[PDB]
DNA sequence: CCGACGTCGCATCAGC
DNA sequence: GCTGATGCGA
DNA sequence: GTCGG
């Protein structure tokens, strides 16, 4: 909140040029220099100081001049007047719509809640649940109920076989007090990088979590990534609870610490921690880290026995989840 | 300057 | 059917 | 949009 106003403003920007303008490199750069403001321990009194961090060029520089003296910029005042940004920016709040399906949903005249609505046939599984769910689905988490989110998942697991272990990564990990969403991690001896002993490992997961009514809704499933709708049960008479999303990923136990570090996010501190990796010549991802040999070609994965050590393999001072945070 | 930018799973599609 | 590329998402 | 070689 230090420098709210300087980073909502570059949000806004990311978004635009993401979701209008479909130029996902634009994007990054914006969350970036985003991120590495919202760190920064002082009151930005001027974009030449921005300037000094890195992720910050001139161009956002001006911006934030820009901003400091007239608390506003000119380039968003406008994209919020176009019609077309407007329209395919609140298309991508949907579930499932992306810039591509928005940009057209508004070339065919479907530019607004009620359009979708009438037009449900026009939308695929996924985009039909976003619809059905798109008040719920900007609503936040309480951390409170992620906690009793967690019990039933973990509850529900171990009753299917006692050897699943599930983990609740994403913010939560990261000890926020609320969440966007529920990120599952799973292993069961079963599935190592070795070999799948048993299939439907995650199929049988979500089936007993539909079984007693906690997922209801499913977006996509595939043998390691499952993506739904999920809700908290309410007692007599009370109101229901908002539905939310979750997400459980299937990983080979023997590659947990790799899986719960990519688990853990945030997205822009993997981004920015697997860009170190590779100026360090190393590639890491939620499976393994990799050396980098002269050609090019990843190497071996080298061996992982906690989250510290990936760190270690790029002379990196381990974070603790709770500063994972950018 | 200039081509890179983290990495990958699922759904959907085009070409065969 | 498959494979390879695009879209959307984690 | 930024940047390092
Ligand atoms: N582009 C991405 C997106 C995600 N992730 C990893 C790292 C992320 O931590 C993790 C979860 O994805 P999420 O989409 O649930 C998230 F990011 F929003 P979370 O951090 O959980 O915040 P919230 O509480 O709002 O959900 O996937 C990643 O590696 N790259
Ligand atoms: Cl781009
Ligand atoms: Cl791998
Ligand atoms: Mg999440
Ligand atoms: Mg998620
Ligand atoms: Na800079
Ligand atoms: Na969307």
């Amino acid at each position: 909140t230090l420098n709210g106003g300087i980073t909502d403003m570059l949000t806004e920007l990311a978004n635009f040029e993401k979701n209008v303008s479909q130029a996902i490199h634009k994007y990054n750069a914006y969350r970036k220099a985003a991120s590495v403001i919202a760190k920064y321990p002082h009151k930005i009194k001027s974009g030449a100081e921005a300037k000094k961090l890195p992720g910050v060029g001139t161009k956002i520089a001006e911006k934030i001049d820009e901003f400091l003296a007239t608390g506003k910029l000119r380039k968003l005042e406008k994209i919020r007047q176009d019609d077309t940004s407007s329209s395919i920016n609140f298309l991508t709040r949907v579930s499932g719509i992306g810039p591509s399906a928005a940009r057209k949903f508004v070339d065919e005249g479907i530019k607004t809640l009620e359009d979708l609505r009438k037009n449900e046939d026009k939308l695929n599984h996924h985009q039909r649940i976003g619809l059905k769910y798109f008040g719920d689905f900007e609503k936040r988490i309480p951390r409170e109920e992620m906690l009793q989110m967690q019990d039933i998942v973990l509850n529900e697991v171990k009753k299917v076989d006692s050897e699943y272990i599930a983990t609740v990564c994403g913010s939560f990990r990261r000890g926020a007090e609320s969440s966007g969403d529920m990120d599952v991690l799973l292993t069961h001896p079963s599935f190592t990088s070795e070999s799948t002993k048993q299939p439907k490992l995650l199929h049988q997961v979500v089936e007993q979590l539909q079984k007693v009514h906690f997922i209801t809704d499913t977006l996509s499933k595939g043998e390691t990534k499952f993506m739904g709708v999920c809700q908290l049960p309410s007692k007599n008479d009370e109101k229901e609870y908002p539905h939310r999303r979750i997400d459980i990923r299937l990983i080979p136990k023997d590659q947990y610490y790799c899986g719960v570090l990519y688990f853990t996010g945030s997205d822009i501190f993997n981004k920015n921690m697997r860009a170190h990796a590779l100026e360090k010549g190393f590639t890491i991802n939620e499976y393994t880290i990799r050396p980098l040999g002269v050609t090019g070609v990843a190497g071996e994965p080298l061996p992982v026995d906690s989250e510290k050590d990936i760190f270690d393999y790029i002379q990196w001072k381990y974070r603790e989840p709770k500063d994972r945070s950018e």
